[PDB]
């Protein structure tokens, strides 16, 4: 395919404010307002030899759809592309300003009596576009698991999964289909949605024509090359960096009194306003801040937390103050018991309503991934009518809602993740931040931003003023879809594989790669060394040595031998990770690693026990205010100072993989931990240490010191003291200009194995190919035929795509015949004292000898624990019938319930898919009668 039609077009908006300032923030216009602009480009994807008409140049001449205000070029030039019946992709921030391009496509097919498909991805936003179609197009029609009415339409809106079905069973409406509709996007690069995305577009017809919405992001034009490649036709390209309602943002330093207008609406850097922010460098800050902004009335606030348990002490802890608005509450409880009472009864007590109510009285509350969908969208609706005026609430929201704006407030500029604690990106920034702002409500939305520990402005500037995630492809091949593939007809996996995203990004990706393998193979054939064969010899030698004590310092810091020495005041070499040298430092204690985000998490022997170290070489700027107890993962920040740099004294954990040697040296540690100085000192001895060895610290030997002998440790020593010899014994006696010949070799050897490994990237879809084979090496050892085709088996699991693992739940099936009390070990499976959970055990290692035989992933213990029995007691007892009793077995919120339980039982029950093994297809209806009931009518539409 070819690439043609580029250009950038300007375009600029008025709105005057001082905001959160003393000043006013922009250069003013006479009227009060503000000149802004902002930059909307495009570019057409072609196949060759198109006859092509430049898109500027379009004239329409029958409008379908008519507006009553003048459109934006962002909007407009997309409108022509459907107006020329041009498939295309637009990307703008959710001012859901993209509507206005959907609603033209849509008012177009219909006027041509054809059929469109509107698809988002959750069942829910379909009924909100329902509504919303309906009201203004009339023919419109719902297609979820849910909710399925008048189909006979010629608008239809569903989920994308049920398209995805309806591309794989029978492409029924799809004749009559003109457009089809795809909102959100951005969603396929979402590990799980993301795939069916993907599938889907993939499989739809080469002949639909298709408009992509999308948030930003930075390279789409991948995208509709890949659509312009697939299904052979112009795709456009539309994307703007327009805000609807500007948008300022302030860091709040955390001493915490004076606030810090840090980009524009421009945006504009205020650089100068930044470093004095910097320089003027955690719970009462908060309250300040939430204070504040209801007095400086920028009114309703959203308060991003990135745990559940963040938003909780917050949001309780302003639940002191805005008690008030209530006048307001004097209209507020009554829609929000326009539900309690819509409840069953004993599932409407608990400490669920409890609390929550004053919060709700006081304008507040939280906001789950814990509470009830019910119980979310009364405070939704809450949150639409502004009724609650701070909710602390979570990163994560439905996917996704509607929300109010003028105040957002990011709590932190930190992110865990087991844990990293890593700066917010670019792309997480422009989402939470992006619910600032409302259209007309708000003359500017405001972001505040809390920060607390000294940052570079080239950190903050990509943070601030960065871009969104790319959409890079999230395609694999899953079993219930290959089967799938291989029985419906003309629809080969390897035409799958060969269409995917996944495979052309890879496929780009190629030539990127030859420019600078051959750039690089330019350069390692452009050094040249003398005696070269005689360095080389020498070269190797002195890196086979390399080699060896490495293995020796594998053992001596091995936890059967490094263990027993090592007590406080031990003196120890720090390189961890290979990387960064924290030189020598002193032992404080050890312990045993205790990985508690995963229970059957597995560690190599040396990154079992962490220890912690005082080193005093760290970079002075390093957030060591931010590494957590015994968890060596190093945030990023956190440095060793290199020659010219400030350093302190600190505390990092690291493994005994970070340890370069142990010294025969104890100084004093401190019980006292680091309190108050006692750490400080600790760095004065290590100072008085390290200028009392400037050469190095005396290291224990590992055989008069450390009894170890074993025959195999000797050997090796051995072999260094038979290559230190040919080493020593080499011409290369001072050659005087060793270190000119070697340096000028090392470098043609670096090169030379980089060659290699941009060599391998190159010239490898013939990567996705494996897992393919593989997967049918695996699936025809079972369910598939040795030619590939479907047998009965791949019956008991094709029709599914809900799997809990599709293959270790088909092979129980044709083998355990349980009772009724022990049979809720699904929850071993879908959750993620008497016991048939060997059953499983031994027939999935057996499954992952053959994951392993067929040469995929792993059986060891990770295949057989995949499958999880810490949660298996507790589901275990709800099948034995109180909601407060089982909320008192572990400690899972009760919004783990109602998604577990529909997916716990969603796994049990969707066996549509036309008939039997008795005993199961009965026991099971009861299986599904003792916990459907426990929280009946499930039921949740608005």
């Amino acid at each position: 395919p070819v690439l043609a039609d580029s250009f950038e077009q300007e375009a600029s908006r008025e709105v005057a404010s001082k905001g959160l300032t003393n000043s006013e923030t922009l250069q003013v216009e006479q009227d009060g307002k503000v000149r802004l602009s902002h930059q909307v480009r495009h570019q057409v994807a072609l196949p060759p030899n198109y006859d092509y008409t430049p898109i500027a140049e379009h004239k329409r001449v029958n409008e379908a759809r008519t507006y009553p205000f003048t459109l934006d070029p962002f909007q407009d030039t997309a409108i022509s592309c459907i107006d020329r019946g041009e498939s295309v992709l637009v990307s703008a921030h959710t001012s859901a300003g993209k509507t206005v391009v959907a609603e033209y496509a849509i008012a177009q097919s219909l006027k041509n009596k054809q059929r469109v498909i509107y698809t988002s991805p959750i069942k829910a936003l379909s009924n909100q576009k329902y509504r919303e179609l309906l009201a203004e197009f009339g023919d419109v029609g719902l297609m979820t698991g849910d909710i399925t009415i008048n189909p006979d339409a010629g608008c239809l809106v569903m989920t994308t999964e049920i398209l995805r079905s309806m591309l794989y069973r029978g492409s029924e409406v799809m004749r009559e289909v003109a457009w089809v509709i795809f909102d959100e996007v951005h969603y396929m690069r979402d590990k799980e949605r993301g795939v069916v995305w993907e599938e889907t577009i993939i499989l739809l017809p080469d002949k639909v024509r298709y408009v992509f919405l999308s948030a930003t992001i930075p390279n789409a034009m991948e995208f509709a090359e890949w659509i312009c490649k697939i299904h052979s036709q112009p795709c456009h390209i539309v994307y703007t960096n327009f805000r609807p309602t500007p948008l300022q943002h302030y860091l709040f330093p955390a001493h915490g009194d004076g606030i810090y207008l840090v980009v524009d609406e421009k945006s504009t850097f205020r650089e100068e306003n930044f470093q004095k922010a910097m320089a003027s460098i955690a719970k009462g800050d908060i309250y300040k801040i939430v204070k504040m902004i209801w007095k400086k009335k920028y009114n309703p606030v959203i308060v991003f937390s990135f745990s559940k348990r963040d938003c909780e002490e917050l949001a309780l802890k302003m639940s002191k103050l805005d008690f008030n608005s209530d006048d307001e509450k004097e209209a507020l409880t009554k829609i929000f018991n326009n539900a309690i009472a819509l409840l069953p009864e004993t599932d409407r007590e608990l400490p669920q309503i409890k609390h929550i109510l004053p919060l709700l009285r006081r304008g507040i509350g939280i906001h789950h991934s814990g509470l009830l969908p019910i119980l979310k969208e009364v405070i939704e609706i809450l949150f639409q009518e502004g009724f609650l005026k701070v909710l602390f609430a979570t990163e994560t929201f439905s996917i996704g809602l509607n929300m109010p704006a003028k105040t957002v407030v990011f709590t932190s500029v930190r992110k865990w993740d087991g844990q990293q604690f890593r700066w917010v990106s670019g792309g997480e920034y422009i989402q939470m931040s992006g619910r600032a702002g409302r259209r007309g409500l708000d003359d500017r939305g405001i972001v505040i931003m809390m920060i607390d520990e000294k940052m570079e402005p080239q950190v903050a500037k990509g943070m601030v003023k960065g871009q969104a995630d790319r959409l890079d492809s999230a395609f694999h091949l899953g079993y219930n879809m290959i089967l799938n593939l291989m029985r419906v007809e003309g629809i080969s996996p390897e035409f799958m594989l060969e269409h995917s995203f996944f495979q052309f990004q890879n496929v780009i990706s190629v030539p990127v790669m030859e420019k600078k393998l051959a750039e690089l193979k330019k350069d390692f054939d452009g050094i040249e060394v003398e005696d070269e064969e005689n360095v080389k010899e020498y070269h190797e030698i002195e890196q086979a040595i390399k080699g060896y004590r490495e293995d020796v310092r594998q053992v001596v810091t091995h936890p059967a031998n490094a263990l027993s020495f090592l007590q406080p005041g031990r003196l120890v070499e720090i390189s961890v990770n290979g990387k960064d040298n924290y030189g020598w430092g002193a032992v404080v204690d050890f312990a045993k690693r205790i990985n508690k985000r995963n229970p059957s998490a597995v560690y190599t022997d040396h990154e079992s026990y962490i220890v912690n170290v005082v080193v005093n070489t760290m970079y002075i700027d390093s957030p060591v205010n931010l590494l957590k107890p015994f968890n060596p993962t190093l945030p990023e920040g956190i440095r060793p100072a290199e020659e010219g740099e400030k350093s302190i004294c600190a505390v990092i954990p690291i493994t005994l993989d970070s340890i370069k040697s142990i010294g025969n040296l104890r100084l004093y540690m401190p019980k006292d931990i680091r309190a108050s100085g006692q750490k400080e000192t600790v760095g004065k001895s290590l100072r008085e240490v390290n200028r009392r060895f400037p050469d190095g610290i005396p290291v224990l030997d590992p055989v008069k010191n450390m009894k170890i002998e074993d025959e195999d440790f000797l050997k090796l020593m051995k072999k260094i003291d038979v290559l230190n010899t040919k080493l020593s014994s080499n011409p290369l006696t001072n050659s005087m200009r060793l270190e000119e010949l070697y340096g000028k070799y090392s470098r043609k050897h670096d090169l030379h194995e980089d060659m290699k490994q941009l060599k391998r990237k190159i010239s490898e879809a013939v990567i996705q190919l494996d897992d393919l084979r593989r997967r049918k090496r695996v699936l025809r050892r079972l369910g598939f035929c040795t030619p590939n085709d479907i047998i009965e088996l791949k019956g008991r699991v094709a029709c599914e795509i809900s799997s809990g693992d599709e293959l270790l739940l088909t092979e129980l099936i044709f083998n355990g015949n349980f009772n009724e009390l022990k049979p809720e070990q699904a929850a071993a499976l879908l959750s993620c004292l008497a016991e048939p959970l060997k059953a499983m055990r031994e027939i999935a290692a057996k499954i992952a000898k053959i994951m392993k035989d067929s040469k995929i992933e792993v059986v060891e213990k990770d295949y057989v624990e995949s499958f999880r029995h810490e949660l298996m007691e507790v589901v275990y007892e709800w099948c034995r019938g109180t909601f407060t009793q089982i909320c008192k077995m572990t400690d899972v919120y009760e919004g783990s319930l109602i998604r577990m339980f529909k997916r716990l039982e969603e796994l049990v029950k969707e066996l549509d898919v036309a008939t039997i093994n008795s005993s199961l297809k009965e026991k099971m209806e009861a299986v599904l009668k003792l916990i459907h009931r426990d929280i009946v009518s499930a039921g949740s539409l608005y």
